[PDB]
């Protein structure tokens, strides 16, 4: 029992560049002295929002194709943030250009690692109220058609397969929790 | 007015490959008759497991290195389902080869995605009660330690940023609403 020792990077290597992804390869030894070789993307300082927006006691979800799974999707409003914006900055942005709408109550609820074993990216998740009509040009293919999910019923989000990925999953969780705080639940 | 049509692939082509990883480019006709060029990572029918072992009111978690971050990372034990295993046999093969238990009473509590954008790949979580002392080997360079997490305030992990990753968020959640049921919050 003793502290916990980072292992040592011997080497780091670019084995593969496709247009967006770089993978790496990185030489380890770890403090027992056993030797390993691992494979992860190249690390980004790029951070990712997820827009919650609340309406008339309703989730704004949009539905959206990813090519992944190669099927429609029922979620959150992701993005990336842009160098130099702030959290609200991006999230209002962000929500613009997929839905139309800007808020002008943004709140900053949690940031959250992804897959750290390959990743290094983070993802802001902020809930939007307050909600104004504006647009921005987004760069999507075909649009996002939108669903208004009652707040009395959330929870429901979790028996619908195009919903139920890690990162909607824990953002419906956050916002009950935060939801539960002002009893708007 | 119109319902959802999925867009038509064009054509599947690797364009990277390492060790670990193989890259996809996907040329997309959508409905509109937009085309577009989108990358991913080849699809895989291969899932994961991710077990919660719960034993005297307590989480047994695990601290383990994560190259992608360079650090390690506090949360629940995953592994990949091999080919032929229900997610029992997974979750119970996988506990003994990291914690050096196995389970008499694995439940299956949900099955997620993550980012199905660029992965395919899903996660099936499963609690683990009744544990019994039997050690497998497994492919670990170190050894992981153990945390001992009290039941009684699971939520304090996400005042650990150690802890704050998109899949054991929602895990936690998750198996809270579970205990919930059942009253043993």
């Amino acid at each position: 029992s003793k502290s916990l020792q980072k292992p040592t990077i011997l080497n780091v290597e670019t084995v593969a560049r496709s247009r967006l992804f770089t993978v790496e390869s990185v030489d380890l030894e770890f403090s027992n002295g056993v030797r390993r070789v691992y494979e992860r993307m190249r690390p980004t300082n790029r951070e990712a929002v997820m827009i919650v927006p609340i309406v008339d006691d309703h989730l704004i979800l949009i539905r959206e194709y990813a090519v992944g799974t190669e099927s429609y999707e029922l979620g959150f409003s992701k993005g990336l943030i842009d160098p130099g914006e702030s959290v609200y900055e991006a999230a209002n942005r962000e929500l613009k250009e997929e839905v139309g709408f800007g808020a002008n109550d943004l709140t900053f609820l949690k940031k959250l690692s992804m897959a750290p074993s390959y990743f290094s990216s983070k993802m802001n998740i902020v809930v939007a109220q307050d909600l104004y009509p504006e647009s921005l040009e987004g760069d999507e293919p075909e649009p996002l058609p939108q669903v208004r999910w009652p707040l009395a019923h959330m929870m429901d989000l979790l028996e619908d397969p195009d919903f139920n990925e890690a990162r909607n999953v824990s953002a419906l969780f956050l916002v009950r929790e935060w939801l539960k705080g002002q009893g708007r639940v």
